């Protein structure tokens, strides 16, 4: 149910001159694990009933960035700094989001669509809407569907985002990668949490609690089984994601 904005075409320029730039940046950075989490903290926030938070630039602000879920998000925002200088004309909002999609791009995965036009708003959510790595499926129900209003088939296609990227005792407490190979892109977060735990592979308890419900158990054998089916879900819930309460909910 989306009805995009209309931007112009100084603002088109810039999105695909900003996304090859990305592109570069990310790459030569290897910081496309953060660049996904930034994106998705500042998407996740969002509340449907409310039409608050979600992806519309509030995560830059330092009482955002404050919010202990996002201990890290500071580095991101930091490195992405000069690169958006550079467009100004381009909303963080958009920025960041684009930055998300890249992210994913450049590490092997699939090419999740793009729509410009989120606008910058000026009060961040309230902290507490991101999801508890020490909880299980309701939870994660009552964060992604209860207020996020994505799917259950979208909970499990967005958590492979964890296939790139670590965890850090700095950070969350939680410490190391999810795969043994976390800047690829690919369904081998599925195929890890299936083969039990290997020595040196983070599973978190929300990873595995994706194992015992009975609605995301299938869809996880169906990712580790078909990753060509893992890239269409991911894609299409990514793209949910990043345009929570942007261009209609
Ligand atoms: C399902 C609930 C989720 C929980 C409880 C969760 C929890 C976490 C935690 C605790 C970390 C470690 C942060 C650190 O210590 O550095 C992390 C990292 C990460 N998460 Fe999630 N996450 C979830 C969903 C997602 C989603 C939906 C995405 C993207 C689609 C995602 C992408 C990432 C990425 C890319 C990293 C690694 C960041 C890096 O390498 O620095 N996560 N997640
Ligand atoms: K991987």
């Amino acid at each position: 149910g989306k009805s995009y904005p209309t931007v112009s075409a100084d603002y088109q320029k810039a999105v695909e001159k900003a996304k090859k730039k990305l592109r570069g940046f990310i790459a030569e950075k290897r910081c496309a694990p953060l660049m996904l989490r930034l994106a998705w903290h500042s998407a996740g926030t969002f509340d449907k009933g409310t039409k608050t938070g979600g992806p519309f630039g509030t995560i830059k602000h330092p009482a955002e960035l404050a919010h202990s879920a996002n201990n890290g998000l500071d580095i991101a925002v930091r490195l992405l700094e000069p690169l958006k200088a550079e467009f100004p004309i381009l909303s963080y909002a958009d920025f960041y989001q684009l930055a998300g999609v890249v992210a994913v791009e450049v590490t092997g995965g699939p090419e999740v669509p793009f729509h410009p036009g989120r606008e910058d708003k000026p009060e961040p959510p309230p902290e507490g809407r991101l999801p508890d790595a020490t909880k299980g499926s309701d939870h994660l129900r009552d964060v992604f569907g209860k207020a996020m209003g994505l799917t259950d088939q979208d909970i499990v296609a967005l958590s492979g985002g964890h296939t790139i990227g670590a965890a850090h005792k700095e950070r969350s407490g939680f410490e190391g990668p999810w795969t043994s190979n976390p800047l690829i892109f690919d369904n081998s977060y599925f195929t890890e949490l299936l083969s039990g735990e290997k020595e040196g592979l983070l599973q978190l308890p929300s990873d595995k609690a994706l194992l015992s419900d009975p609605v995301f158990r299938p869809l996880v054998d169906k990712y580790a089984a078909d990753e060509d089916a893992f890239f269409a879900d991911y894609a299409e819930a990514h793209q949910k994601l990043s345009e929570l309460g942007f261009a209609d909910a």
